[PDB]
C-alpha cells in the first residue's frame, strides 16, 4: 500500500485498502473510515464494483435526470466520491471550513456554504435528492465568485468547481458534449 493518505498526501495513522494499495487517514475517508470490517474496501473501490456489476451504468445520462434521482445507497455514495474527489485538491482548503466576509466593497452571501458542511449533511442524511447535493457544492463556489468580484482570487472558485464539475460528469456518466 501506500504511505501517504490518498486525499491529503501527508502520512500519520493511516488505514489501507484491502482491494486497492490506496491509503487514508480516518476522517480523510468520506464516509470515515470504519470500526472494524477486515477486509475493508475503501470508496474508490466500492465505486468500481458498482460500474462492474451494472456495466450499462456508464452509458451517457441527461443531468437533468441525475439530479432528480433519490439519495438511495448507490446515490448517496457517489456523492461521497464527487465530495472526496474535491477534498483531493490541495486548493480544497479555502472551502473547507466556515467563511467569514468583511471585504470594503462586498457584502457577504444570503447562504454561506462550505465542505465540511456539506460532509456533516451526507453524513446525517439530509440530503433526499443529488439535486440537494449538487446545490450546496455549486453554491460553494457561486458565493465565492461573487464575493471577490474582480480580485484576482475569484479564480480559486473557478478552479475548484472545474475539479467539482469534471468529477461530477464522470462519476455520474453525463453524457458527454461539445
Ligand atoms: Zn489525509
Ligand atoms: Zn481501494
Ligand atoms: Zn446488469
Amino acid at each position: 500500500n501506500s504511505n501517504i493518505c490518498e486525499v491529503c498526501n501527508k502520512w500519520g495513522r493511516l488505514f489501507c485498502c484491502d482491494t486497492c494499495p490506496r491509503s487514508f487517514h480516518e476522517h480523510c475517508h468520506i464516509p470515515s473510515v470504519e470500526a472494524n470490517k477486515n477486509p475493508w474496501s475503501c470508496i474508490f473501490c466500492r465505486i468500481k464494483t458498482i460500474q462492474e456489476r451494472c456495466p450499462e451504468s456508464q452509458s451517457g445520462h441527461q443531468e437533468s435526470e441525475v439530479l432528480m434521482r433519490q439519495m438511495l445507497p448507490e446515490e448517496q455514495l457517489k456523492c461521497e466520491f464527487l465530495l472526496l474527489k474535491v477534498y483531493c485538491d490541495s486548493k480544497s482548503c479555502f472551502f473547507a471550513s466556515e467563511p467569514y466576509y468583511n471585504r470594503e466593497g462586498s457584502q457577504g452571501p444570503q447562504k454561506p456554504m462550505w465542505l465540511n458542511k456539506v460532509k456533516t449533511s451526507l453524513n446525517e442524511q439530509m440530503y433526499t435528492r443529488v439535486e440537494g447535493f449538487v446545490q450546496d457544492m455549486r453554491l460553494i463556489f457561486h458565493n465565492h465568485k461573487e464575493f471577490y468580484r474582480e480580485d484576482k482570487f475569484t479564480r480559486l472558485g473557478i478552479q475548484v468547481q472545474d475539479i467539482f464539475e469534471k468529477n461530477f460528469r464522470n462519476i455520474f456518466a453525463i453524457q458527454e458534449t461539445s
